[PDB]
């Protein structure tokens, strides 16, 4: 009974939907360490866990170290966030010892602008092609790198994206995406935070109502 | 009679000098080509060829490359250099073939300077701890990871250095550093570009005696 990762990525994204929703309606029972818990336990390969240490990152991090101690914890550096950012993912990196994995584009972020300009201003085809050289390209890579089969992601409903029906175990990037937290709302981050003597990210005080790259 | 890397490696730098002295009294009565000819025959491990992809990188680039095909070039960008430089690197690369070997400091530029704000504005001390990230630590670990024992370089006694005096052959980074071309004048360099269908570096045309990193 247990998921077959190869059977299902020979199917539609649209079947692999169909096919997990069952599993899908009872991990939904479940609170964010048991739905942790369960893909440790019936989920296949490598585990990994991915974060963009964006404002309420120490909540994910903490929950699924606590779980899984020393599990690689993906950064993607796309070699423009914000100086904040990177002091937090030091700060955060040594307070909750994280087994951090930093992969970063193929060439330094000069050389990019020497090759394609500055590719955040070029429309909707420029941010494209950037998000594919710092972001999708170096994740494909690290997925593939650290074996992974199963990747843990803090998501949440709620946030400003198309993540309002995000379920808690799809398929993405050909492997097993979890999102223990799918359901938390800020009320449950924030006494999460307190409870473990964790903060939000710094530019939060600055009125950062979320923060990737600046430019 | 073959010299000793180990050897040399043992002796302090002034006795190693000493000891090559005699080789170099016959290495600089060779042409560059028959320099390295000698290297590659006399000389042990891995041969690099570095090159900083500067004003004259072309000759040295052209020459080396040459004699011992698919040699690996290393680059060490710093994530600083000038646009027109990466599109010399790019372009190069590309005409004559290069087995091109880029590193980099353990993290982006942007995550450096969010750590230690902007090195180079800070005195001696700051430029040597941003020339150590950004220049010492990636050449050292390219040498080690190459399996280097032999490394050409293009340095010229006459360029704005203390180089007015350096020997064809000598021990640097634990290995033999060769430089071919050290007694090469303006004259017999744009000879050779002339020669060979090569160009200077870009900036060349808009006035720059020399380049390196950008702020």
């Amino acid at each position: 009974s247990k998921l077959d990762l190869n059977a299902l990525n020979e199917l539609p994204k649209v079947d692999r939907i169909l096919a997990l929703a069952e599993t899908n309606a009872e991990l939904e029972k479940l609170d964010a360490e048991g739905r942790v818990a369960w893909a440790l336990d019936n989920l296949p390969g490598e585990y990994v866990l991915s974060s963009s240490f964006g404002i309420q990152a120490a909540v994910s991090l903490h929950l699924v170290n606590q779980i899984r101690p020393d599990i690689p914890v993906i950064l993607t550096d796309t070699g423009y966030l914000f100086p904040e950012t990177y002091r937090f993912i030091d700060e955060l990196t040594d307070k909750l010892k994280l087994n951090l994995k930093v992969y970063r584009a193929t060439e330094s972020a000069a050389w990019q602008e020497a090759r394609y300009g500055k590719l955040w201003e070029q429309g909707v085809e420029g941010i494209e092609k950037y998000n594919d050289i710092n972001k999708v390209e170096p994740m494909n890579r690290a997925l593939k790198e650290l074996n992974a089969q199963t990747w843990f992601a803090g998501l949440r409903r709620e946030q400003s994206g198309s993540r309002a029906n995000l379920p808690v175990l799809a398929i993405q990037r050909g492997v097993f995406k979890v999102l223990p937290i799918i359901d938390w709302d800020n009320r449950t981050i924030y006494q999460y935070l307190q409870k473990h003597g964790l903060k939000y990210h710094p530019l939060w005080d600055e009125g950062y109502l979320s923060v990737g790259d600046t430019h």
